[PDB]
């Protein structure tokens, strides 16, 4: 018996590719001092061998495991198991098997073997590629399961459940098929145990699932399919529900009668339901803990019975059309609210005192995209321990200034509020928000300096201060602040070098600050940002020549790095640079226009990626518009991920490196206006990429080059070059 035992689990061991994987797995030795194994009374009842690397295929496992008499659970989660399930002998005291996250293939049918464990209870083959080919009939025969999970595989078909059920589920507690591309109907009615349901992310676009009495349904999880007739209808017998979720469908109407007195979790979630929201729901308000109406059409005031809602944790109303003023009446009433988002509506109106009081309760306020104004609450974060964490108010019309007083937010990770008429300067004090990751202040009216406490912010990663009309130099504190990763200072009136220092920001991917008055020479310290992909420096006053060190990294960049990208037309000579990259999260791209009096560009074409391992390169570049001169380096070649390159509008001499050639990734090639001369390189021709071109405006000769886009690109992205000839311009006079 252990002789049995012992040769099993060691004919495992040695069946394995990986030499280093069960290393404690030994002959003669007693295997409930083994790891990964459970041992009751000296005897194996369970083995858990996931998250580790097995690479062997079902028919191991099955063999030596599986057989083992005795064993009662086998977790193989994620472990690297390939193949297919068929028959063997399997131990009648086995009750879960967890097979999860591995590549099990071929149908889905295959389980039908797992009958042969007459003990089996659990079982999970979730995140497979099991699929269903061609005719579904007959059935899975597993009805002695209590949970079945065939989740996010590659099932597809109709009447898959009618399938896993055809042969009885009077035993079933637990089912979930979520993240298949399954249709048709669902028919639970004979499942009279049967507590949890999960049929979403799938293709269901007919009916609703039939439950019958629905007698212990605790659970229902429809979402993410298409469907659109009467849920309210199809739940009403079910007086056990728990959670009920039926968000991303088509379900159009007023909400409907519902089950409410045992409802914890509802979402109606993005639908296009209408109305207000009905007095009804009020049944639910001894136990809802979660509300989600996010995404609909629905409109009016938040109604007053939500005070008597003492339970409710998170309340979500995002985009719809809700409006008057912050209900801080109700509010205040709901002692365990902690989630609160009211994003993307028309509430009005100004802050209350009384919203002060929230901030000792409330983890997340979210306020943005709606029509509020006056200033943000100078005593907000008043009360002795406030909890508040993420606070966004962006894009209203808040005026006056940032109260100091949000220093006093103490537990503060993400600060958002841009997009608003927002004077006076950044706060100092926001420098002891010793956990803030996120300051974003974009689109304001801002003044003075930024802050050199910030430097006190080790945590700090996100810096977006675009469009304000902020002065002086860039702080060498931010020198301390080894995690920002992504800087935007763009369109204010800053001035001063590019700090040598900014080459210790290890994690610095993006560093906009175009349209400034910065100066100097392009520091070689920024070759050292082991992250860098996007460096926008267009519209400024920089000199000297283009460092080859600050492509020294193309490299060996780790990975890749919410936002809308609006791109330069090329209809206008005030628009400067390829387009802007700029943070856009809780804003309305129809509030864009309010760029109109602060940017020159046009803003109508809004836009909202690679993956790296050690071979991620710069993305984007744009030194346009300074004073820049010398030689291009060669080494501006380097960069496979460059799709973005413009150096118009400087006093760049010396030829166009044949390097350029390398860019195979690159969109648009801006080298305009400049003093470059020679030959265009004939290795241009090996782009294939390329959208927009302009080398005009340059000393270039020659011809250029037959091959390649060139031919595709208008006589005007090669005029004022004297020497330069060939189609599109006239042919060359040899
Ligand atoms: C770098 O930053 C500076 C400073 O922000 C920036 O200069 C500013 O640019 C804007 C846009 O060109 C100017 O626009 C002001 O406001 C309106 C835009 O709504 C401009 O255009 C029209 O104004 C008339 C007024 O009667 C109006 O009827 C019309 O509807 C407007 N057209 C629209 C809808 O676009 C005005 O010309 C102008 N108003 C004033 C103050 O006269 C700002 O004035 C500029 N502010 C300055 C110069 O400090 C500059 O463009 C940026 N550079 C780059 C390359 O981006
Ligand atoms: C079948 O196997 C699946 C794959 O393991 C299970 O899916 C995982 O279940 C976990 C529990 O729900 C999830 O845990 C995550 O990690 C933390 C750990 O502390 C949890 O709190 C979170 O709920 C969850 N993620 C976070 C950070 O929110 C796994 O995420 C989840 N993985 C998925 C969904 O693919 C199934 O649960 C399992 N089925 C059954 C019936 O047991
Ligand atoms: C799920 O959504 C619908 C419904 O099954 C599928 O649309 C079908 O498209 C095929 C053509 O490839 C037609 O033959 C079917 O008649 C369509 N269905 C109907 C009723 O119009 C869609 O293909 C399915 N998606 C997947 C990936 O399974
Ligand atoms: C209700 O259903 C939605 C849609 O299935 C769930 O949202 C999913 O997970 C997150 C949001 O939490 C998002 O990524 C998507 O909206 C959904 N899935 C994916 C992978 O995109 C939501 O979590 C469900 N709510 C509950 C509590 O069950
Ligand atoms: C870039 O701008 C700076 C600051 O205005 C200038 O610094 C120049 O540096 C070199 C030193 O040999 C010379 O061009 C001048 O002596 C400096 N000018 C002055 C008085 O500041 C200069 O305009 C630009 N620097 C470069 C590299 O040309
Ligand atoms: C299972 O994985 C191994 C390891 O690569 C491979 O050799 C074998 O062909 C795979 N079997 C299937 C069914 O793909
Ligand atoms: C939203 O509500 C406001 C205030 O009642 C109303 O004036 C406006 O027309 C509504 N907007 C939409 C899109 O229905
Ligand atoms: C950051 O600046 C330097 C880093 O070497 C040093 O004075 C100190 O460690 C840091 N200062 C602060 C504010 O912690």
């Amino acid at each position: 018996s252990l002789y049995r035992e012992i040769h099993q689990l060691i004919s495992f061991k040695d069946v394995l590719p990986d030499k280093n994987l069960l290393p404690d797995w030994s002959s003669n030795k007693n295997p409930c001092t083994f790891d990964g194994v459970t041992c009751r009374d000296d005897k194996v009842t369970s083995i858990d061998l996931s998250s580790k690397p097995l690479n062997v295929g079902f028919s191991a496992v099955s063999s030596s495991l599986l057989s083992l008499t005795g064993l009662e659970s086998l977790f193989l989660s994620n472990s690297h198991i390939n193949g297919s399930v068929s028959g063997f002998k399997c131990s009648a005291s086995l009750t879960s098997l967890d097979l999860s996250r591995n590549s099990l293939s071929g149908p889905v049918t295959t389980l039908t073997s797992l009958g042969s464990c007459s003990g089996l209870k659990f079982l999970n083959v979730s995140s497979n590629t099991l699929d269903f080919p061609g005719k579904v009939s007959g059935g899975l025969k597993l009805n002695s399961l209590e949970v079945l999970d065939l989740s996010a595989n590659s099932i597809s078909g109709a009447n898959v459940v009618g399938w896993v059920l055809s042969d009885g589920c009077g035993e079933l507690k637990h089912l979930a098929i979520s993240g298949n591309k399954i249709s048709g109907d669902v028919d639970v009615s004979r499942c009279v145990n049967l507590e949890f349901l999960d049929v979403s992310s799938n293709n269901f676009s007919t009916g609703i699932p039939f439950l019958g009495d629905c007698s212990a349904l605790q659970h229902l999880d429809i979402s993410g399919n298409k469907l659109s007739g009467d849920f309210s209808r199809a739940i009403s017998t079910c007086t056990e529900l728990k959670l009920l979720n039926i968000s991303s469908n088509q379900f159009v109407g007023p909400i409907p009668p519902l089950p409410l007195k045992s409802l914890q979790y509802l979402s109606l979630a993005e639908n296009k339901f209408t109305g207000e929201i009905p007095d009804f729901l009020s049944g639910a308000c001894d136990t809802l803990t979660g509300l989600d109406l996010s995404g609909n059409h629905f409109y009016g005031a938040v109604p007053p019975f939500f005070g008597s809602c003492s339970l409710l944790e998170s309340l979500a109303l995002s985009s719809n059309n809700f409006s008057g003023e912050l209900p801080m009446d109700t509010l205040l009433k709901m002692r365990g609210l902690k989630v609160l988002d009211l994003s993307f509506n028309e509430f009005s109106g100004e802050l209350p005192e009384s919203l002060t009081n929230l901030s000792a309760s409330l983890l997340t306020l979210d306020l943005s995209s709606n029509n509020f104004s006056g200033p943000i609450l100078p005593n907000l974060c008043q009360n002795p321990k406030n909890t508040l964490q993420e606070l966004y108010l962006q894009n209203n019309g808040f005026t006056g200034k940032i109260p100091p007083t949000l220093s006093n937010c103490s537990e503060l990770v993400s600060l958002h509020l841009s997009f608003n008429y927002l004077s006076g300067t950044i706060p100092s004090s926001l420098g002891s928000l010793s956990k803030l990751r996120d300051l974003k202040l974009w689109l304001n009216m801002l003044e003075g300096e930024i802050p050199q406490e910030l430097m006190y912010v080790k945590t700090l990663e996100t810096l977006i201060l675009d469009f304000n009309d902020l002065t002086g130099e860039i702080p060498s504190g931010l020198s301390n602040c080894t995690n920002l990763n992504w800087i935007s200072l763009s369109n204010n009136r800053l001035t001063g070098e590019i700090p040598k220092w900014i080459g210790r920001l290890e994690n610095l991917a993006i560093l906009k600050l175009s349209n400034n008055s910065f100066s100097g020479n392009i520091p070689a310290e920024l070759g050292d940002c082991r992250s860098l992909i996007w460096l926008d420096l267009n519209t400024n006053l920089f000199n000297g020549t283009i460092p080859a060190a600050m492509f020294k990294q193309s490299g060996k960049i780790a990975a890749n790095f919410r936002y809308v990208y609006i791109k330069n037309d090329g209809m206008k000579k005030e628009c400067h640079g390829a387009g802007n990259l700029l943070e856009f999260q809780g804003i309305r791209s129809e509030q864009l226009n309010r760029l109109s009096t602060r940017n020159p560009c046009n803003i109508t074409s809004r836009v909202y990626s690679p993956t790296f391992d050690n071979n991620g390169s710069m993305m984007f570049l744009d030194m346009s518009y300074n004073m820049l001169s010398g030689y291009i380096p060669k080494e501006i070649g380097s960069m496979p991920y460059l799709f973005i390159l413009n150096l118009g509008h400087n006093d760049i001499s010396g030829s166009i490196p044949d390097e350029v050639g390398d860019l195979r990734g690159l969109n648009i090639l801006d080298l305009s206006s400049n003093k470059l001369d020679g030959r265009i390189p004939q290795a241009m021709s090996a782009l294939t990429m390329l959208t927009e071109i302009d080398l005009s405006n340059n000393n270039l000769s020659g011809p250029i080059p037959e091959m390649g886009q060139f031919e595709t690109f208008p006589p005007a992205k090669f005029l004022n070059n004297p020497g330069l000839c060939g189609y599109p311009l006239p042919r060359c006079d040899p």
